């Protein structure tokens, strides 16, 4: 009765702050009008004025908008609306109440192989679909991996960088960045299987494979590449990681003509029914405690909101 919806900032109620950064804020919000009223979303708010200052920032912002519209997949975060005002860009994504999956590592100290297995497979599906659509993830990290309500993986940062720091690859943690990214010898589709390697390692030992005393030193360690394999590891987890964490790109598992399927065919995934896995029919090893703000804080509080970009405006179907 009266139109379709023109989604506006005033359709949402600002409930908590989930993330602050140089380029904008992530809020937790409730839709209060029309359509799903009462449903909870995450609302990423970006500052137009500062993005258009820099072309590399304009790219990711536009790409994120693109990818989230065009690349939908069960282990990738859903975009539900997008819209803009003068001076601001808004993105309303699904609210991921499970929180970060490396916070589960804080509590588990470390992840059981069979438990890491589930998370790694789902991750791989996402990465593999991401490739089928010609997208390379660059800087995958444990922060980029989140957990929906029932506790399944969802990939997360496709736009700008959360940092407020800005010192684009050296702003936050580099421990999960392939040598080539550091040697600026490009990237490639096999850069993401490195990152999967680093994540596995962390998932089992609680640390990235090579760390140093400081940046310079870190970068070094990584390039040096000497790999330390805790004893308590089963042969196949050993097997898998050797292959993945390979100095040279060409040589990593997942690099081949068909590659995320081959990664998946590895004996470490022998128990994984991809059919039901992607149907989200396997119960996840972790099911956390809808609005529950618990796993983001305590750091974040105080809710309040501070040419190109044509077609940014968007409503998801379904
Ligand atoms: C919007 C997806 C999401 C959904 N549900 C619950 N948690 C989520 N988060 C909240 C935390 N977030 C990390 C993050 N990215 C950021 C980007 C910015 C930027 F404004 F771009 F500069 C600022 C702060 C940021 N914090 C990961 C995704
Ligand atoms: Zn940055």
């Amino acid at each position: 009765n009266r139109g379709p919806e023109k989604i506006r900032p005033e359709c949402f109620e600002l409930l908590r702050v989930l993330g602050k950064g140089g380029y904008g804020k992530v809020f937790q919000v409730r839709k209060v009008t029309g359509a799903n009223t009462g449903k909870i979303f995450a609302m990423k708010v970006l500052k137009k004025a500062m993005i258009v200052r820099n072309a590399k920032d304009t790219a990711h912002t536009k790409a994120e908008r693109n990818i989230l519209e065009e690349v939908k997949h069960p282990f990738i975060v859903d975009l539900i609306y997008a819209f803009q005002t003068g001076g601001k860009l808004y993105l309303i994504l699904e609210y991921l109440s499970g929180g970060e999956l490396f916070m589960q590592l804080e509590r588990e100290g470390i992840f059981m192989e069979d438990t890491a297995c589930f998370y790694l497979a789902e991750i791989s599906m996402a990465l593999g679909h991401l490739h089928q659509k010609g997208i390379i993830y660059r800087d995958l990290k444990p922060e980029n991996i989140m957990l929906n309500h029932q506790g399944h993986v969802k990939l997360t940062d496709f736009g700008l960088c959360k940092e407020s720091i800005h010192d684009h690859t050296f702003c936050g943690t580099i421990e999960y960045m392939a040598p080539e990214i550091l040697m600026r010898s490009g990237h490639n589709r096999a850069v993401d299987w490195w990152s999967l390697g680093a994540l596995m390692y962390d998932m089992l030992t609680g640390a990235p494979p090579f760390t140093g005393e400081n940046r310079k030193k870190t970068i070094d360690k990584i390039l040096k590449c000497k790999l330390n394999l805790p004893p308590y590891l089963t042969q196949e987890a050993r097997d898998l990681l050797k292959k993945l964490l390979k100095r040279n790109a060409a040589s990593r598992l997942g690099a081949g003509p068909g590659d995320a399927g081959e990664v998946q065919a590895h004996p470490f995934f022998r128990h994984i029914n991809w059919e039901e896995l992607l149907a989200r029919k396997v119960e996840p090893p972790f099911k956390p405690l809808e609005e529950d703000v618990s796993q983001f804080d305590s750091k974040f509080t105080r809710q309040t909101p501070v040419q190109v970009f044509l077609g940014f405006t968007y409503v998801a179907p379904s």
